[PDB]
């Protein structure tokens, strides 16, 4: 079974499998199709820009070979920060966005791995207490990913062109959902 580690994003070896993997249909979500690979330079930068090291996109691995990304991100420089959204920031949360490669051919599980994955790097490595998402109403694989570790929606809120659903995983409710990482809710 899959059994994941992690490390920081490299644009000057990893921008090809990004994009590629950002080009997939199955990724709309992320805005990035039909980008160059200086708009993902550019989205990578900017992901690592903030002062705090904790915050940045981080590659997953398998077996020697790229498996995810995903954006540990600072919300108060996201849309969560935008006055009135209803979110309610507090000390030590962190932001999450996940992008899966555009490999089509998984062994079972993948993605409760990855969030686990994920989740634990979140907490245990750039020291969340809590995980905060913003996906779109819509995206409903999402929904079943934050369930599966123990997220709970707080509300929906409105972004120019899209509804989101803001949902938090404590450390608390993390432990809880998957007796410490162990296993899924």
């Amino acid at each position: 079974t899959y059994h994941f580690q992690s490390r920081r994003i490299d644009v000057d070896r990893d921008l090809e499998s990004v994009h590629r993997w950002l080009g997939h249909p199955k990724s709309h979500y992320w805005d990035m199709l039909n980008s160059s690979l200086a708009d993902v330079e550019k989205l990578i930068r900017d992901a690592g820009a903030d002062p705090d090291p904790r915050f940045g996109m981080r590659i997953g691995y398998f077996e020697g070979e790229r498996q995810f990304l995903f954006e540990l991100f600072n919300p108060l420089t996201s849309d969560l920060a935008r006055p009135g959204t209803g979110y309610v920031y507090e000390t030590g949360d962190i932001g999450m966005h996940l992008l899966v490669s555009s490999s089509e051919r998984r062994l079972p599980g993948f993605t409760g791995a990855v969030m686990l994955h994920i989740m634990r790097t979140a907490f245990f490595e750039a020291g969340a207490r809590r995980v905060v998402v913003e996906p779109d109403v819509r995206n409903a694989d999402v929904q079943r990913l934050n369930a599966a570790v123990g997220f709970r929606v707080a509300g929906d809120f409105p972004v120019p062109g899209k509804t989101a659903r803001l949902s938090y995983c404590t450390r608390e409710d993390f432990a809880r959902a998957t007796d410490n990482g162990r296993t899924l809710a």
